[PDB]
């Protein structure tokens, strides 16, 4: 029941995530375990957020793909800092991730783009993400038109579409309790309460 | 199936939300329909996000309660701008809300605080939200101690704890489709594509 520090799994939060992620996949009550909210803001400080999907994670951090000329793409391409929220309601858990964002290698994006379903690939070409359009049939038309063009061919990845990777600086692990005393263990990159994790990671408990 | 403009419900997005919110409550597959992600950032432009609960909504906007001396409280109390994401997975819908944030009346917060369960009330007093603490038993101790103190009494609302209201400037209604051509209708406070809604609201369709 109790989410303890001396319990846990790893003092590396990336490995601790992997542990928590696995349990999320294993829960049949969770649809998309990799569904996350991605928060960005302008250099000025105008925040925005939308749902994404995590597309792989590792030592380098957390990967996700989108249009660069989209609202969030522009926000990142002038203010490369992001936050992530994972929420698993049935497990009553939350993971918050913060850090700077590097654009992924071009040819790496090529590889992934071509592993997506055919329909998904074409969708990326019709859609200038977050741009004003006249009506819904506009999209439906251009889509069926591109289906004809890339009949028995492969869709070239548009220059607009690629990936990002968030290098984690801060990682919170939130475990809700019925007594309202939620367990919060936060990792960041010493005082009597601050402890050392793996590498340059430090962890401490926060009040709920 | 198709989320149309000439379908919809109201040209007032607050009323359109009410319509979408009601369907979320009615769905038995949705636990907390009012569960939302709240994105804030520093004046500098350092974004952060966490799950909250919506606690009422109306003409004035969207209300939610927290500690003001919390991380997000401070971010708001120096940069009163926020974003909200509602995600209803079974309905495959997303609502994004953006606008400035006013702190709620003190006595209004008093009223609400005292309508929360006894345990919840005490929880607000033990917990200096987002502050470093030594261990989990620390909380558990102080909590049981305050239970003795407020035996057959009422908990005074701490000065730290209160509410906020986000006055909506932008409101996106996202409806996912299997063909990847997600319907996006965005309201904001004229061109050939921009249409007029109720009051000073304008709406347009965005590419997915
Ligand atoms: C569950 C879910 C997953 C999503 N995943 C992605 C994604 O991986 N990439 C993406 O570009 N948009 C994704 N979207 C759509 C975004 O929420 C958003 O509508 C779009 O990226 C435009 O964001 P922007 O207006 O902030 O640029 C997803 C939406 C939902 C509901
Ligand atoms: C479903 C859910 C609902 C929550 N609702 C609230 C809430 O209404 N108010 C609140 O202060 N924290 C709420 N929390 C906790 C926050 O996510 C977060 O841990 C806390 O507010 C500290 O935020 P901060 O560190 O950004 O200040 C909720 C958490 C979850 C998972």
């Amino acid at each position: 029941e109790a989410f303890e520090e001396t319990h846990l799994t790893s003092l590396d939060p990336v490995k601790q995530f992997a542990a928590w992620f696995e349990e999320a996949v294993q829960c049949p009550d969770i649809g998309e375990a990799n569904a996350m909210c991605l928060a960005t803001c302008t250099r000025d400080g105008k925040p925005s957020a939308r749902m994404l999907l995590l597309k792989g994670f590792g030592k380098d951090g957390f990967r996700f793909f989108t249009n660069f000329e989209s609202r969030k793409g522009k926000e990142l391409d002038s203010n490369p800092f992001a936050s992530l929220v994972f929420y698993w309601e049935p497990l009553n858990r939350q993971v918050r991730v913060e850090g700077p964002v590097k654009k992924l290698p071009e040819e790496e994006a090529e590889c992934y783009f071509h592993s997506r379903p055919k329909s998904s690939q074409i969708g990326a070409v019709v859609s200038h993400q977050s741009s004003v359009i006249p009506d819904r049939e506009y999209l439906r038309k251009k889509n069926e038109e591109l289906e004809q063009l890339y009949q028995d061919q492969e869709v070239p990845k548009p220059k607009s579409w690629g990936g990002y990777v968030l290098y984690p600086q801060v990682m919170e692990f939130w475990q809700g309790q019925t007594n309202h005393l939620h367990d919060r263990i936060v990792f960041r990159r010493l005082g009597p309460m601050t402890h050392r994790g793996e590498e340059d990671w430090l962890y401490e408990r926060l009040a709920p």
